[PDB]
């Protein structure tokens, strides 16, 4: 159980050292997982090349996809396939909203910045499983990275609140079409963790300092504990759990 | 209590008799209040005055509004404010995917048909409120209808779920930001109804069937039942009530 | 529709003015209702009694029913049907705790404390139930009073929390047995009221400022916005409805 | 990760070989687990003893606690402190309500049928908790086994689904009390498997079917399935998860 050694997981949406991404490519990596990246501009790939040699992994698998693009998703696990074979699973953590729609008041937000959160926060998600499963022919885990503000409305979190509501039915939805395929979708709900993500976000700290406060364990989880989660998700530990979202959160999701 | 006598509601999406919406119509005419309505394209205009004439409406008051249209939106609530001063709410029944995408398997949705599910659906529901609240200035009531589709993966109905979803935090974050200015924002998710909006929808009769036979009513709801509560949240009955979604459904929510 | 006039209820679990039950009973007495009050011990007939002149009922019908005890339920529902007849509902606002448990570490509960709240706090709706349905023979509606607590674990809430979580479950199973009977059974989440359940309860003055601060309508709730939902609910507005738990909250459960 | 060569675990409610507590003794004791078995009548300790020799552990612990009792509770857990040391966490899976209560209408259900589900399948836990923390100065996790019937009303389970109610909040509030001493408390929802806790439920066969035709992977879910989750939940795997309710039930709880 949890030797991930002849394994192979896609990582998608790694920035730097603090993403939450590269928690779980960190966990996977000591489980001895094979690793294959993908990034979203050609201006990404040395800094992730560079950050990656840390898991001294054998092979540098780098694919730069975007998701806003049919053919980029297509093409990219395509050549993924053509490169290292089929796959065991996918790590999905992409998100984005324009920054003025997470300030705002949110009965000001624009279709534009609407659909742009949608499409890339939760449409990304359906189009990389429809393209992840040609590479999983015996099945695999798919898994998807959300916020508590999904399910509740958290203040200025906005857009991006409606956006996670929506990649969150769309892991129960796919885990149901997926399900006689053997592929399992589940979501982690991650606690708030100082990432790029965070950057320009105010009261950021006020966040964390209300988790300190008041969640059960009484302190912030970081990106290796949502990394510990992913693999028990990405493996066999989790074979009869789908369409499911685990909170790794110190337990705030069950306070009020 | 409950005399809507001197209140003025807009009601949107009424296609025709079974629309839940009308329904909707029906008791808060009963109840004495003014009603306006909106319609998508000029073609349904005859036979939705036709339809409201049943309600002996003193004034015809029916405003075209293709809800994609962020123009349309703006200047129709812009002459609904001109023409009939301000509201007291709005009823919001409006909701579309392309039929391809409510049978296929959900993995195949393109993003185009995801997009139009969540800007019609969805969004919709955003620009309204903003738009509506110009002329609620002493505050208000905004109601939108759901399905459990929205709360769970149903088959078949695929983009409309993950739709629904997305509506049910906008919902939220409406009832957040909107608070402030006294405007109440809820849902209703109905149970299934033979409307329009079934019409295509292979095993329709057999999603009722299921109602009757396990829901702890053992009968199936009506578009009266929807309009009995969306009076209750349009009004002052409601008053402490907001981001909720109230399940109109013989309790079927409440059971496995 | 809202007209109560020939319609009787019984209310349990008055103390006094500041009860919740008691904005239930203004509201459905000035729509017309007939009601009957129930009470736990002689010693507050007098008070209640005087308490309930108020409401200027042609009667005054109040029967002493300990909930703990079998007979005084059973003897009560039936001494009811011979004085007054059949009735159309139930509102239950009546729970209880040792006040050791409510400010403790929850892990020290008590195996005794721990029964006594399930006992008065949930058991006692089952029983009521059962006697009720007695005297509604074509049906009617049951409404029990529940808090957020029962939902996630607020702190020094305790062993009342579950005891909610229990009477919320309570609600369901009720609702699935004697809906083929007609009769619904619903429960309102109201959000916190300075009432005698509220005495010696610490911070509760904190509670009631982060409610102010945080929930979308930024004010609480008071005993006659619990009332009006009541009302909604006890009557035929909300007749598909039943097995739900509605917010009167100010939208504080919708919010992190 | 996932080596448990020099951790202890305490497991509550093997009955044989098909129990779900044993599908969780077979994964900790595969991951190198030391295990203490509890068991309620001294009746079944060898049959117990016999059973647990297919694990090859080089020591059989076993106590006999019945929950019932305070004094056995607190007496068991310092006797095995005294014989084995701290431990690193406690399997609770122990549910009993009277056989009538289990077929009835629920309305039906007495109170001393009521108060012993409650007292068995909730309390239980409480107890356990102090005196498991006892042992457990360091930290730990404690995991509980519930059923969907305790989030929705299911035909039949009646009692046991107030009872399962009750226990998520125990669980919540558990996970609140004790977080600060770094014990973690999390339950497992396990998904309908034939154990001796089906036997003499009517339509048992009914219910493995439907999952079987409907949850999202179209098969039912094993002791071991949920042995491999339990063992996430009770190692550091799981370290920033608490208060949390895992579904192992094939994608069950996501669909309707
Ligand atoms: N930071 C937090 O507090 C939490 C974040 N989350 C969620 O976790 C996920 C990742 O968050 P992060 O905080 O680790 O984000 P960051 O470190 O900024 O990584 C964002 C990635 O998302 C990528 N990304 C963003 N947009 C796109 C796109 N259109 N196509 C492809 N990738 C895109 C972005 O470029 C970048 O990856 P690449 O460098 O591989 O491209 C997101 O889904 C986020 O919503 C959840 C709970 C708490
Ligand atoms: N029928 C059912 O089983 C249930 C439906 N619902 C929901 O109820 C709402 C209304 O459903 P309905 O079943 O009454 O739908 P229907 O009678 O077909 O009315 C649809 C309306 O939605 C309108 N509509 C659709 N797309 C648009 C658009 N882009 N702009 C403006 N209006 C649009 C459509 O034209 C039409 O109204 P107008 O004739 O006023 O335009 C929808 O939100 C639907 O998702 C919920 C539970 C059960
Ligand atoms: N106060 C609050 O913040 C909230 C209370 N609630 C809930 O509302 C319900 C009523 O609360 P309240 O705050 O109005 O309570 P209070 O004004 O103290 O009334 C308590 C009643 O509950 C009765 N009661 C208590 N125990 C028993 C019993 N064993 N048998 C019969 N009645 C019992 C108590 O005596 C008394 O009624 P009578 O005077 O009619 O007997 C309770 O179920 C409570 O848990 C919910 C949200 C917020
Ligand atoms: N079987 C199912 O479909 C599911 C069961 N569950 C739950 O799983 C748990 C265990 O179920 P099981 O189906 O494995 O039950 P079974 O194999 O009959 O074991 C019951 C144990 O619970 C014990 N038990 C029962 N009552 C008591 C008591 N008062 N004190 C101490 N132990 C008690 C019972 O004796 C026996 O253990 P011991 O032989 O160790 O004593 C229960 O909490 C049950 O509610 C959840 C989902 C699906
Ligand atoms: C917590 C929290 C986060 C972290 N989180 C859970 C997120 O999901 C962040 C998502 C995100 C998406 N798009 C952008 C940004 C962040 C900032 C930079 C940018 O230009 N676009 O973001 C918030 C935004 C507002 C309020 C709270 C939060
Ligand atoms: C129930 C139920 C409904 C009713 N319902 C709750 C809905 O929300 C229907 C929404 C809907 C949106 N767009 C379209 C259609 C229906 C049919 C005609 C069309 O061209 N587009 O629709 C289903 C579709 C699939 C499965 C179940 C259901
Ligand atoms: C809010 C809130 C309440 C109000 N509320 C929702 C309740 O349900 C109160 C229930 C209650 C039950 N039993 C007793 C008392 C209160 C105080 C007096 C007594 O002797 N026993 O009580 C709390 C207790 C602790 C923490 C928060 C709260
Ligand atoms: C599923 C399911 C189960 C399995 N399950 C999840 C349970 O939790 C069973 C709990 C249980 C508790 N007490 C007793 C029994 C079972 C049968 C023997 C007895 O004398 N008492 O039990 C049901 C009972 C009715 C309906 C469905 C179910």
């Amino acid at each position: 159980m949890l030797n991930l050694e002849n394994k192979t997981y896609v990582i998608m949406g790694i920035a730097n050292k603090r993403s939450i991404a590269f928690g779980v490519a960190k966990v996977l990596d000591q489980l001895g997982a094979k690793l294959v990246f993908t990034y979203r501009k050609e201006r990404s790939r040395k800094e992730l090349e560079k950050l990656l040699e840390q898991l001294n992994q054998p092979e540098a698998h780098l694919y730069q996809i975007d998701v806003q693009s049919d053919e980029e998703v297509i093409n990219g696990f395509e050549q993924i396939g053509k490169d290292v074979g089929n796959i065991d699973g996918v790590y999905h953590s992409i998100a984005f909203a324009n920054m003025e729609d997470l300030r705002g008041r949110f009965s000001e937000t624009s279709r534009e910045g609407f659909l742009l959160a949608q499409d890339i926060s939760s449409y990304s998600l359906t189009i990389v499983a429809h393209e992840a499963k040609k590479l999983m022919p015996e099945g695999g885990s798919i898994v998807a990275t959300t916020y508590l503000g999904g399910e509740f409305a958290v203040q200025n979190y906005n857009v991006m609140g409606v956006a996670k509501a929506s990649l969150e039915a769309n892991v129960k939805y796919l885990a149901l079409d997926l399900g006689p395929d053997n592929i399992r979708v589940n979501a982690i709900s991650a606690g708030p963790i100082r990432t790029l993500s965070a950057k320009g976000v105010g009261g950021f700290n006020t966040i964390l300092k209300e988790i300190k406060e008041r969640a059960p364990l009484k302190r912030n989880v970081d990106q290796v504990e949502v990394g510990k989660t992913a693999a028990y998700l990405l493996s066999d530990l989790s074979s009869g759990v789908t369409g499911e979202n685990i909170h790794v959160d110190s337990g705030f999701h069950a306070i009020k």
